[PDB]
């Protein structure tokens, strides 16, 4: 079926939970043996969210190459994304090592450091220009260059220096600051505006390594971001945009990381975002 009318048909019939459970039943199951090794217990935020072995990002290190991060490679859309958990106190150096080694331009953050009165990820970037951060375990230095605070999101320019080689690179930090502690946003308008700002920066384009996107577990809000982006790109590329099947795209993405889209409300919000986004692209 088309999307917008499939949408109203699920609303009128109140069957979002049944649609979402079908997705969960059909999703891929692949091994995640490296994630479950005992030496990696303090590298995982949640015991039930792990990268598959076949798609995990490897650190360029011979001691321990493990990070909770997955490469989502979308062949028809010609887009790749790295989805990862929010960094932990003992993985902030690994996180920036990955950004460096994978040649990423942009980092997309969809959570606040504290939500619901608990810490959802480490404070992994500097908050003042004159107070830089040094990660001694991976030999990187990170400096805040500029910060632009808007009503729904903040964009930061960061300098990452590899202290072994003295090479430097500019990294863009795109921080969506207004996702509610509970539920999903009422309107997709600010989320779409944010997606378009990430696109306009070059961070999603083939001349750079894959964008790094995270929330707390790296599957819920993070899944919503890449699902909406890929569906809108496919609607622009194909002769028949009504052929784009968001459930099929989601199942394709779940070949590369488990659990993408965590609730039926996130599924409905993803439909809403793609539907409204497709009108603005043209109007
Ligand atoms: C971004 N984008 C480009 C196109 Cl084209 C569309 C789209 O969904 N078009 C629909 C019109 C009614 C049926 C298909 N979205």
């Amino acid at each position: 079926m088309e999307m917008e009318k499939e949408f109203e048909q699920i609303d009128k019939s109140g069957s979002w939970a049944a649609i979402y459970q079908d997705i969960r039943h059909e999703a891929s199951d692949f091994p995640s043996r490296v994630a479950k090794l005992p030496k990696n217990k303090n590298r995982n935020r949640y015991r039930d969210v792990s990268p598959f072995d076949h798609s995990r990002i490897k650190l360029h290190q011979e001691d321990n190459d493990y990070i909770n991060a997955s490469l989502i490679k979308m062949e028809e859309a010609q887009r790749s994304y790295i989805l990862t958990q929010g960094p932990l106190p003992n993985t902030v150096g690994h996180f920036w090592e990955m950004v460096w080694e994978q040649k990423s331009r942009g980092v997309v953050m969809l959570n606040r450091v504290m939500e619901k009165g608990s810490l959802k990820c480490a404070q992994y970037w500097p908050q003042k220009e004159e107070k830089e951060m040094i990660f001694e375990d991976t030999n990187l230095k990170l400096t805040l260059i500029s910060e632009d605070i808007k009503s729904y999101y903040t964009v930061r320019q960061l300098e990452l220096e590899n202290l072994t080689t003295q090479e430097t690179r500019e990294i863009l930090h795109f921080h969506y600051t207004t996702w509610p502690d509970f539920g999903v946003p009422e309107s997709p308008a600010s989320f779409l505006n944010f997606l378009f700002k990430v696109r306009e920066s070059g961070s999603l384009s083939p001349e750079h390594g894959p964008v790094v996107v995270h929330c707390s577990a790296g599957i819920g809000r993070s899944g919503t971001f890449c699902l909406a982006d890929t569906c809108l790109l496919l609607m622009d590329k194909r002769k028949d945009p009504s052929s784009v099947d968001i459930k099929k795209v989601l199942l394709e993405m779940r070949k590369f990381r488990m659990g993408l889209i965590q609730t039926a409300d996130q599924l409905r919000f993803s439909y809403l975002a793609v539907i409204e986004g497709a009108k603005f692209i043209m109007g």
